[PDB]
């Protein structure tokens, strides 16, 4: 198992696991798309499978997601030039990050309705070191853990809305937690 920041594939599937050092937290990789974290007064992380470079993937991913605290369950990923972050959000734990977040309109898309918010962040932490960029959210309007979310129907729902992508670089099935408890597992494909 990994407790380090680490970047790599494994069974085919890129795995992407970032740790500010907070907490133990312990990602462990298995067959095909496996993956699983569990954590203990974690600081901020990121974990999970997918692609790298991505490409607007069709996801399926299935398991179990059970934060005690603010953790979410999110296919998540970067573009670079520009910058940018976004999080399709599944389900999260005792925190709704789109609060406080302007909201821009919605997409329906694999059952589901999305909310989508941006939002800039400043000086944070990215895959180009400490940045300024802008974060990008669907959040479903129930919490689900599983499915099949359609990447592609959620970046043109945010383009037509004027929201930038640039290149992709990674896209993920991310379990991230803040200052929190807890474990998932989930398999993606």
């Amino acid at each position: 198992c990994i407790t380090t920041s680490q970047t790599g594939t494994h069974n085919g599937y890129y795995y992407s696991f970032w740790t500010n050092g907070g907490g133990e937290v312990t990602m462990c990789l298995g067959p095909g798309g496996e993956y699983s974290v569990t954590w203990v007064n974690c600081g901020d992380f990121t974990s999970g499978k997918g692609w790298n470079p991505a490409n607007a993937q069709t996801v399926t991913y299935s398991g179990e997601f059970n934060p005690n605290g603010n953790a979410y369950l999110a296919v998540y990923g970067w573009t670079t030039d520009p910058l940018v972050e976004y999080y399709i959000l599944e389900s999260y734990g005792t925190y709704n990050p789109s609060s406080g977040l302007t909201l821009l309109g919605q997409v329906t898309s694999d059952g589901g309705t999305y909310d989508i918010y941006s939002t800039q962040r400043v000086d944070q932490p990215s895959i180009e070191g400490t940045s300024t960029f802008n974060q990008y959210w669907s959040v479903r309007t129930e919490k689900r853990v599983g499915g099949t979310v359609t990447t592609a129907n959620h970046f043109a729902a945010w383009k037509a809305l004027g929201l930038e992508m640039g290149t992709y670089n990674y896209m993920i099935v991310s379990t991230e937690g803040y200052e929190s408890s807890g474990s998932s597992t989930i398999t993606v494909s």
